[PDB]
């Protein structure tokens, strides 16, 4: 019942160098991890067949895009860890539909921006980790300051990698005037 690419513990499944997201994952596996995966993107509805996941981890992957509604069909997911990845693009609705998500980690992916309203609709979120990314502070990030001010979640300090004028400045400290636009 455990997928061939993955090795499965009782409640946990680890998939390494998987060429596709398995749709056969046994129920009563609440945690799934993808390490050094073969697949280059996460399309919409990839996890539809694994509704029981409370925890998801992506690490050491190279992704062209993580699509809108990629995580649709995961009503029970509390923890989502996307870390130490190469991600070229992240869609505004990528995380749409996770109401139960408590902890979200984008940390250490070297992401240059984030789209507006990417955190829209995640109510249960107590923690977001944006550290370890190279953020270009510009018009596309201007929303992020407003979100950091009004957010209920705990977010540790993050800094602008660019442009040269703003480098190594706390994004939380910035004001909307400084963003140009
Ligand atoms: C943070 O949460 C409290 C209670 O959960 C709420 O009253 C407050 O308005 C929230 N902050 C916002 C929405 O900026």
């Amino acid at each position: 019942k455990c997928p061939a690419v993955c090795t499965c513990s009782k409640d946990n499944a680890l998939c390494e160098n998987a060429r596709s997201i398995p749709r056969t994952v046994p129920p009563d596996v609440i945690s799934l991890s993808f390490v050094r995966s073969g697949f280059t993107e996460i399309s919409e509805g990839s996890f539809l067949f694994t509704p029981s996941l409370q925890l998801l981890l992506f690490t050491s992957n190279s992704f062209d895009v993580i699509s809108d509604d990629a995580f649709i069909g995961l009503p029970h997911l509390e923890y989502l860890f996307i870390e130490n990845n190469n991600i070229k693009s992240i869609s505004r609705h990528t995380f749409r539909g996770l109401k139960s998500l408590i902890h979200l980690s984008l940390a250490n992916n070297n992401l240059q921006t984030l789209p507006k309203d990417i955190f829209k609709g995640l109510d249960s979120l107590t923690n977001v980790d944006l550290r370890g990314n190279a953020f270009n502070c510009d018009c596309k990030l201007k929303w992020l300051v407003e979100w950091l001010g009004h957010t209920n979640a705990t977010v540790e300090d993050i800094y602008c990698e660019g442009p040269p004028e703003y480098k190594k400045r706390k994004i939380n400290s910035l004001s909307p005037k400084d963003f140009d636009c």
